[PDB]
Formats: C-alpha cells, sequence, structure tokens
DNA sequence: AGCCACGCCT
DNA sequence: AGACTCCTC
DNA sequence: AGGCGTG
DNA sequence: GCTGAGGAGTCT
C-alpha cells in the first residue's frame, strides 16, 4: 500500500526541512500556505505533480503524458492539480516562443506551408527564429499564427511557477544537511536531490544524534533568496563548463564577480562572517567565492594565464571564504607564474607564503615544496640564495615499486580491471586475502571504531535535522578540536588494543548501526562482519590508531591518496597495502604523503604497475 | 577533485 | 547515421 | 624515454 | 574532457 518511491522521497524533504521553527521563519504567509495546499492533494494528484516536478520545467502535450501507476487516464488529477495553482493549461500559453518550442519539427514544416510567406524545408531552430521575426514586424498576422500553433499542438500543461519555487528552496534547504555537501550530485527539474536520495529516502534509516542548533544560517526569507541565486548561478557555469561552452562560462562568471562586487556591505555579510566555518560554507559570499574558483578554471582553459593570476591573487589575500581551498590555489599560482608566464622571481614568493599558510596541507603542501626544489635546483635560478630561507626538508622515504604484465583488450586475465589483475597476482604471492576498496576501506573502519564519537552530542549546531549522515563540522578543523579529550581517548585506546578487543568493537558498532547510512562507512565495503575483524587483526592498534587520527584530524585534506588495495594472509597474518597504477596513472602526492604514512606506522606499502601486453 | 589519454619539452 | 535532449531508476 | 602539464 | 547507466524519442 506503500507510495511510489518518488513520492516518499519528497514527502520526506517536506517533512525534515518544515520541522524546523528556525527554516520556516524563511518562508512567508503565501509560501507555507501552498504547502499546506499540496499536502490537501490526493495521493494521485501529489505523484502526479511530483513527477512533472522532477521532469523540465515547460510545456508538455498532453499526449506524451502517461503513467499507469498513478492513473489510467489523467484528465481529472490534472483538473485538481490546475484548481489547486499547481499546474496551467493551454488558456494560458500567450508567449509565442513558447507555442513554437512546444511543437515538433514535424509541426513546424506542417506550419511552414500553410503559412506562404514561409520557407518549409529547414531546421526547427531555423523555423523558430523565422516564425519570431515574422511576428515582430506585422504583429496582426502573427496573431494567428499563434492561434493555429496552439490549436495544432493540443492541449498542453505546465508546472506552475510560483509553487515549484516554494518546493526549490525547500529542497535547497534540504540539501544542505546531506546533499550538495557529501560532493556536488546529479540533480534534473530545477532544483534536486541526487539519484541515491531520491530512490531510496524513503528506505534509509540514518545514525542516531540529537538535533542540537543555536546559529541562524540566513538572516531571513531574503537571505536565503540570495543564497538559492548564487547557487543556481554556479550551476549554469558549471554546467556551461562541462559543455565545452568556454566562452558562455567565462561571460557569466564575468556576470557573477560584478554582482559579488556590487553585494559587498550589504548589512548581512557581517552575520555570515562571524558564522564557523563548517556552517559558512552555506553563505553567498562563500558561493561567489566558490564562482570565482571556477572563474580561473575557465581563464586557464582559454589560456588567460595573467588574469588566472589576477583572480588567483586576488582570491588568496582574503581569509574570510573558502580558506580550505588555499592549497589549492597557491599550488595553482605557483604552476601559472612557473610554467605559463615563466616569471621565476615571484614564483618562489608564491611558493614561500604557500608553505607558510597553516591552511595548506598534505598533498599542495608537498606540491609547493617540490616546486621549490626543482626551482632552488635549477641553473637559471641559482642567482640566489633565497630558496635556502629554512625550507623544513620534507624528504619522502622511498617506496618498493613493483610491475606486472597482463593482456589488454578493460584488461583480461575474463574482461577485468587494472585492479583486479593486480590481486590476483597477490593471491599468487601467498596473500589469499584482498578488498579493493581504496578510502572507504580505510575509512569504513574509521566508522565502525569511532561511530559514538562521530555521533557524538554536545556540540552545537552541527546536527541540525533529521537526515544527516554525518555531522557538519566533520570536514573541519574543528571537528577534532571540538571533539579533542574524547578523540584523544579512543585514540590511545584504539593503538592499546590487543586484538580481541579491536575484533570486539567493530563487532559491537556493526551489530548496532548495521545499514544506518553514514558517509564514512560502506555497509557492504566487508563481505562480512568476519572480515571486517580479520583486517583489523592484522593491522593491529597501532596503524588503525595512526590511520584514523589523520582521518579525524583533517578529513578534508587526507580522504584521498590511500592505496586501491589490502592483501593479507589468513595464517600468518602478513598484509601489504599496494597503491595499482596503471599504463597510465602515476603517483599523486597525496598517495605519496599516504605511503610515507603508513610506512611510518610499519606497514608493507607497495606500488604494482601494471604494463599492457 | 580524481580519472585518463594524449602531447609538449628535454 | 549520428548528435542531441529528455526521462527513469 | 621520463617529467610535467592540458583538455 | 570525463564524472550514471540505460533507453526512447527527436534533431540535423
Ligand atoms: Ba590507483
Amino acid at each position: 500500500t506503500g507510495h511510489p518511491y518518488y513520492l516518499r522521497s519528497f514527502l520526506v524533504v517536506l517533512k525534515t526541512v518544515l520541522e524546523n521553527e528556525d527554516d520556516m521563519l524563511l518562508f512567508d504567509e503565501q509560501e507555507k500556505g501552498i504547502v499546506t495546499k499540496f499536502y490537501q492533494l490526493s495521493a494521485t494528484g501529489q505523484k502526479l505533480y511530483v513527477r512533472l516536478f522532477q521532469r523540465k520545467l515547460s510545456w508538455i502535450k498532453m499526449t506524451k503524458l502517461e503513467y499507469e501507476e498513478i492513473a489510467l487516464d489523467l484528465t481529472p488529477v490534472i483538473e485538481e492539480l490546475t484548481n489547486a495553482g499547481f499546474l496551467q493549461t493551454e488558456s494560458e500559453l500567450q508567449e509565442l516562443s513558447e507555442v513554437l518550442e512546444l511543437l515538433s519539427a514535424p509541426e513546424l514544416k506542417s506550419l511552414a506551408k500553410t503559412f506562404h510567406l514561409a520557407n518549409p524545408n529547414g531546421q526547427k531552430q531555423q523555423l523558430v527564429d523565422a516564425f519570431l521575426k515574422l511576428a515582430k514586424q506585422r504583429s496582426v498576422i502573427g496573431a494567428v499564427i499563434l492561434k493555429r500553433a496552439k490549436a495544432l499542438a493540443g492541449q498542453s500543461v505546465r508546472i506552475c511557477k510560483g509553487p515549484r519555487a516554494v518546493f526549490s528552496r525547500i529542497l535547497l534547504l534540504f540539501s544542505l544537511t546531506d546533499s550538495m555537501e557529501d560532493e556536488d550530485a546529479a540533480c534534473g527539474g530545477q532544483g534536486q536531490l541526487s539519484t541515491v536520495l531520491l530512490v531510496n529516502l524513503g528506505r534509509m534509516e540514518f545514525p542516531s544524534y540529537t538535533i542540537n542548533r543555536k546559529t541562524h544560517i540566513f538572516q531571513d526569507r531574503d537571505d536565503l533568496i540570495r543564497y538559492a541565486a548564487a547557487t543556481h548561478m554556479l550551476s549554469d557555469i558549471s554546467s556551461a563548463m562541462a559543455n565545452g561552452n568556454w566562452e558562455e562560462a567565462k561571460e557569466l562568471a564575468q556576470c557573477a564577480k560584478r554582482d559579488w562586487n556590487r553585494l559587498k556591505n550589504h548589512p548581512s555579510l557581517r552575520c555570515h562572517e562571524d558564522l564557523p566555518l563548517f556552517l559558512r560554507c552555506f553563505t553567498v559570499g562563500w558561493i561567489y567565492t566558490r564562482i570565482l574558483s571556477r572563474f580561473v578554471e575557465i581563464l586557464q582553459r582559454l589560456h588567460m594565464y595573467e588574469e588566472a593570476v589576477r583572480e588567483l591573487e586576488s582570491l588568496l589575500s582574503q581569509r574570510i571564504y573558502c580558506p580550505d581551498s588555499r592549497g589549492r590555489w597557491w599550488d595553482r599560482l605557483a604552476l601559472n607564474l612557473h610554467q605559463h608566464l615563466k616569471r621565476l622571481e615571484p614564483t618562489i614568493k608564491c611558493i614561500t607564503e604557500g608553505l607558510a599558510d597553516p591552511e595548506v596541507r598534505t598533498g599542495h603542501r608537498l606540491s609547493l615544496y617540490q616546486r621549490a626544489v626543482r626551482l632552488r635546483e635549477s641553473p637559471s635560478c641559482k642567482k640566489f640564495k633565497h630558496l635556502f630561507q629554512q625550507l623544513p626538508e620534507m624528504a619522502v622515504q622511498d617506496v618498493k615499486h613493483v610491475t606486472i604484465t597482463g593482456r589488454l583488450c578493460v584488461f583480461v586475465m575474463v574482461l577485468c580491471s587494472v585492479e583486479e589483475l593486480a590481486l590476483a597476482h597477490y593471491r599468487r604471492s601467498g596473500f589469499d586475502q584482498g578488498i579493493h576498496g581504496e578510502g572507504s576501506t580505510f575509512s569504513t573502519l574509521y566508522g565502525l571504531l569511532l561511530w559514538d564519537i562521530i555521533f557524538m552530542d554536545g556540540i552545537p549546531d552541527v546536527f541540525r535535522n533529521a537526515c544527516q549522515a554525518f555531522p557538519l563540522d566533520l570536514c573541519t578543523d574543528s571537528f577534532f578540536t571540538s571533539r579533542r579529550p574524547a578523540l584523544e581517548a579512543r585514540l590511545q585506546l584504539i593503538h592499546d588494543a590487543p586484538e580481541e578487543s579491536l575484533r570486539a568493537w567493530v563487532a559491537a558498532t556493526w551489530h548496532e548501526q548495521e545499514g544506518r547510512v553514514a558517509s564514512l562507512v560502506s555497509w557492504d565495503r566487508f563481505t562480512s562482519l568476519q572480515q571486517a575483524q580479520d583486517l583489523v587483526s592484522c593491522l593491529g592498534g597501532p596503524v588503525l590508531s595512526g590511520v584514523c587520527r589523520h582521518l579525524a584530524a583533517d578529513f578534508r585534506h587526507c580522504r584521498g591518496g590511500l592505496p586501491d588495495l589490502v592483501v593479507w594472509n589468513s595464517q600468518s597474518r602478513h598484509f601489504k597495502l599496494v597503491e595499482v597504477k596503471g599504463p597510465n596513472d602515476r603517483l599523486s602526492h597525496k598517495q605519496m604523503i599516504w605511503l610515507a604514512e603508513l610506512q611510518k606506522l610499519g606497514a608493507e606499502v607497495e606500488v604494482c604497475h601494471v604494463v599492457a601486453v
């Protein structure tokens, strides 16, 4: 008797957001009215509204509307949605470009023929700009075009842009907790969730934690309307780039940059600057800063390197927004000055400042240092002794490299990946066991051993609503420092743990939490609780402790770069950590920091190159 | 941000 | 015939 | 070839 | 430049 998936999900979103008094203050009388109206619709009225909300926003031929599961003939249901002001019919179709756009090319040809002043053959787009130019001069004859255009097309519906705007803002709010933050996912229509969420959110069970908020993110309905606006803008720049429309992208960004400069001084911005970082990421300035970053990516594409340097120097001169992205920017600035603008003098100042900024970490930090040596250890450069200025010699210990071969075809051993091929070589190297997990092997172990500390009470504002799969500060520096004594304790305990405590603890979280959606944990990463326990037996306390300290101290900068593979031997307990390298992938900076660190914790690390044959 | 095929420089 | 757009899960 | 960078 | 896989229907 349950609702179809798309409905359950939609309703979950509605509930999750609205049961916060804070959040309700961001919707007026009129708007809440609409929300109630939705709940008043019949089931069939709801299923359909959601379907069409989940589709693209424009007119649709009533002939192209089939949903048997909803209702066998939809006329009643459409009437209802029209009565409610959720849907509008053809009678409100007045703008011409809309009538035409609705019509197909075969329909456009039939309309290019009965009208004499029109050329019958050509592309749909052509016939469009033609019929448009035709009506803009002799308006009166254009009125009878629109007349038949409508009559031809038949019956048509559209989602009403009024309420639509409300449900989006709601969906936008919901997305702050789970979505958007946990990667920038799919989302169709005009404002939506990730596929995962839309399909499953109804079924999903979450880690239990206590909602506790004490800080407003948005000042009023306006703040949230402005944030959404920038969000919409970024989404357009992002999309443009993905479609390779780099020029459109450039303009749109220039436009955005404009507005963000015009936007400073507004009273609301002082409030934002005061928000802790893990909340500051949901503010107009943050989104606008994000857009500036994309803007540097656009300039670079268009070989406008001086411009990109100017932009990067701008971004880097403020500490307010997106501080976590400083590494990427310092790194990018140095590459640009050194490689493209060939300006060696600044490249050093750049490198030096980057390395003096505590915000740069792991990969990017190493990358700067390496450029700095490549530079000091250069002739053209020797005209100086300023890279001699106390560079903390960050020499990375070296790592056993290994090469095997496999027949290329996707490889063959069955069609198989580069990783499974390696898993074979290790199987015949006396490691009967193996997981291909990359970061989630370690990550889910980190989750299992720290669950309760991760979903711990007492930190204001980190749980804002019912559908979180992590505390909002997880990827900030404040995650550790807020939970410092607790972590330091658990870490010490894990370090000292004999290999039955480790098995016990894992099982303790596993048995109570199995299934619960938690960003850190993949319940199917390990083929059973038993495998999870065998692995924690091989790695032992100290190794598990070290790995967790990093993942908890600085998840944002450490989440990436761990090896693809873990392999171990059941009876001997020997394990090895393997970073598989295809013919075309080499060691990233984050990868080399990780392998050094795992070596430091005393663990067999090995890079396995797979040559094609 | 990571993946990947490819290319420019040396 | 192949690119493109929209939709479902 | 090997190192470093782009799209 | 790619980022979901898969499919049906439309455009050039
Ligand atoms: Ba790899």
